[PDB]
């Protein structure tokens, strides 16, 4: 099989003890997996085992202080879990949370190793909790450890430190944690598309504006594509890929592509309120397959409509497997955003 897939039910264990209906649901991953079964995709994929990230692997991106706190949650009584959760922006913690975050990251290391040692060409990682808001020193926005960031460092640690890794983050929210981790790094290109609303959208920071292009040797290696006003869908995202994502990615000529693949920009998503279709995410995946000789790992981030995320992610796996892609003027604010990013990134990317 040319595509690997990682899925472990143990990552369902993480749960919100006080709100069993919180939208970051255990069945996010089971619903995705079972849709893979329905669409006859599981039989085509090589099953990659999950495993725990080690603490030394976590230290690739996270402080020992942060690591320490999250690990301590394993032995906390309910009252302390509740207090600890409450110290961060939108986090719940149960006693299984730590183990699940380890699994999510280790699952992605195994997937990256599977791709880099030629076991598979590409892979999809059906994991939770998500990763991309987690910073070096703190959890945030349902995220404990930065799964995609760790995977990029892990990939470098088992090849060469200078391995060029692209992270495309198509979650509807900005990956503050990913940007910050790699903000002064030219070895990891970070590209994020995200609803912004001039700062009114989570995570509610100007860090996500198109003018944050990176720092030091990192200048040009942080691309933020912010949406302001309007339910963006397939047209805006395709246009963003044509004018920005792909021209820049091609020039960077990455050796591994990581997708921070939230499906919360999908039609039906209560959190995102956008309109990207499964076929849309299919075309995005197919386009990214033209980079790094096909060496793409798709990592689940957010996405809260169980039907939308299951149909979307399954469609991405279908494209990785090499199926044909399945079959509208832009909103104005989208043209505007694309044009602003083009201007901010012209200094760095001659493709633009
Ligand atoms: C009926 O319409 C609805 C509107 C909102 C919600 C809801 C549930 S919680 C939350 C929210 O926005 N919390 O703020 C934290 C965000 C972190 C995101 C995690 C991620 O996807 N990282 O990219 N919003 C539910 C229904
Ligand atoms: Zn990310
Ligand atoms: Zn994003
Ligand atoms: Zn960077
Ligand atoms: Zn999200």
């Amino acid at each position: 099989p040319i595509t690997g897939l990682v899925y472990d039910q143990r990552m369902m264990l993480h749960h919100n003890m006080w709100d069993s209906h919180h939208p970051e649901l255990p069945q996010r991953i089971s619903r995705i997996f079972s849709r893979h079964e329905e669409l006859r995709l599981l039989s085509r994929c090589h099953r990659i085992p999950a495993r725990l990230a080690t603490e030394e692997e976590l230290a690739l991106c996270h402080s020992s202080k942060h690591i320490s706190i999250i690990k301590s949650s394993e032995h906390m009584k309910p009252r302390d879990l509740n207090r600890l959760g409450d110290e961060y922006n939108s986090i719940f913690i149960s006693n299984e949370s730590y183990t699940c975050a380890l699994l999510a990251a280790g699952s992605c290391f195994n997937s990256a190793q599977a791709i880099l040692t030629g076991q598979v060409r590409n892979a999809v990682a059906i994991v939770r909790p998500p990763g991309h808001h987690a910073e070096k020193d703190t959890a945030c926005g349902f995220c404990f450890f930065n799964t995609a960031a760790l995977t990029a460092r892990y990939a470098q640690s088992i090849t060469r430190e200078s391995l060029r890794v692209l992270i495309v983050d198509w979650d509807v929210h900005h990956g503050n944690g990913t940007q910050h981790i790699f903000e002064e790094d030219d070895s990891v290109l970070y590209i994020s598309l995200h609803r912004y609303e001039d700062g009114a959208f989570f995570p509610n920071s100007e860090d996500a504006n198109y003018d944050k292009v990176g720092l030091g040797k990192g200048r040009g290696y942080n691309v933020n594509i912010p949406w302001n006003g309007g339910k963006m869908g397939d047209p805006e995202y395709m246009a963003a890929f044509h004018h920005l994502v792909m021209p820049i990615a091609r020039e960077f000529a990455p050796e591994l592509v990581l997708v921070s693949a939230g499906f919360d920009a999908a039609r039906g998503d209560p959190l995102g309120g956008f309109q990207v279709t499964p076929e849309g995410y299919a075309h995005l995946t197919h386009q990214l397959m033209s980079l790094a000789a096909g060496r793409v790992l798709i990592i689940l981030e957010g996405g809260y409509n169980l039907t939308s995320i299951s149909e979307s992610m399954s469609m991405c796996t279908s494209m990785l497997l090499g199926d044909s892609p399945p079959s509208t003027p832009l909103k104005t604010s989208a043209t505007v955003s694309i044009n602003n990013v083009l201007r901010a990134h012209a200094p760095f990317w001659s493709s633009l």
